[PDB]
This record gives structure tokens, sequence and C-alpha cells, in this order.
């Protein structure tokens, strides 16, 4: 039994999640970080694929899977894909665990929702930014474990976003979150919290990172 994970966040746009998994990736580069975003609607292999391609090895555990997923249809999908695939890859004996990274607090109405979202993106263009980002928040549908798609998950961990604060600080702190909750529950991923200038090290060259 040896176990490998996929983390598969739960968010909207202006949640940060790529700023997250590139400092996590930056801590912890034996993780695999796959972009949704990169990759072609008309490409071979699609993310799904991706994802069970950089498990295969024993050096390969833990596969961030970056996208969305605000729909709970896009969380069926990534259960009913992976579950397909995964003997192309994976013998089947092989434990293979979904962990959710929740980035919207399911207390969190439609509207602060967008009023959190709003005015982290704006701090030229709004046109753009208002009634086409809400073509973004009104498909989102919150984790609900009760029942399917989201109650396949193995573990839920639970994120801020707060009207208070800057976005950044947001972030730096979530990042923090999962690596704790991850050192209470997945001691084979982390044993133990890196130093926190290493942190803010990571975070910090994940804020360049677009090159």
């Amino acid at each position: 039994t040896t176990t490998k994970y996929i983390f598969v966040p739960i968010a909207t746009i202006g949640c940060g999640k790529t700023t997250v998994f590139n400092t996590l990736n930056n801590l912890f580069p034996q993780w695999t970080h796959i972009q949704n975003d990169n990759i072609s609607k008309k490409a071979k292999l699609k993310i799904c694929d991706l994802t069970l391609l950089a498990l295969e090895d024993d050096d390969q555990s833990v596969v961030l899977f970056d996208r969305n997923n605000s729909a709970s249809r896009e969380r069926r999908q990534i259960f009913t894909t992976i579950d397909q695939k995964r003997d192309e890859h994976l013998d089947d004996t092989v434990d293979l665990k979904y962990i959710a990274i929740n980035f919207i607090p399911e207390d969190l109405s439609e509207e602060e929702l967008w009023d959190i979202t709003y005015n982290r993106v704006i701090q030229l263009d709004e046109n753009l930014v208002e009634s086409v980002m809400k073509g973004f928040i009104q498909r989102y549908q919150p984790i609900n474990t009760s029942r399917s798609p989201d109650d396949q998950f193995d573990h839920v961990i639970h994120l801020k976003l707060s009207k208070d604060e800057n976005s950044l600080k947001s972030s730096l702190e979530n990042v923090r979150i999962i690596i704790d909750d991850l050192v209470q529950n997945f001691p084979d991923l982390i044993k133990e919290k890196p130093a926190d200038e290493l942190i803010n090290e990571c975070f910090q060259k994940a804020l360049d990172y677009k090159p």
C-alpha cells in the first residue's frame, strides 16, 4: 500500500488558487502542478490524463489539480474520468486519495462572494470585470460532502476568504493552513511545517512566476 493524492480546488476567479499551488510546489518540488489553463481544448492528453501520468512513478505522490471546479458537475467529471483512466497508469491496489481544497466557505452567500471577489481584483477596465465575472460566480456550487459527487472526497481543507484582507495576505495564510492540516492528517506527505522564512521565500517566488 502506496498512497497517491490529487489536490482538487473548489474556487472561482480571484481566490488565488494558482498562487497557493505555485507556493506549495516551490516548497515541495516533487509535487506536480498541472494547470488546466495551459492545456489545449484539442490536446490529446487532457488534465486527467496528465494527472495520472504524474502519479505513475514511486517518486510521484501528489498532483496539484489546478482548475476552479466551481460547479458540482466539474467535481463529478474529475471523479468519473480519473476512475475510468487510472487502470492505464496505476495498479488497482494503489490507494488514490482526493483532497478538496475549499477556497469558498460554505456559509458565504452569492452576494458577498461577489463583493469579496469583485473588490480583490480591482483593489483600467471594469466593463469586462463586473457582470462577466458574474457568469463565473453564478456557476459556483458550494462543496457538499453529504451527497454525490463531493462525498467521494477523502478529506476537505477549509481555507479562509475574508472581506477584510488583502488578497496576497490571505493567500499566504492559506498556504500555511494547508501545510498545517497536512501535517496533522497526512504525515507521510509533510512531517513538519517548513521554517516560516522558507514558506515566505517560496511565496514571494510564486508571486513572480509568470515568465
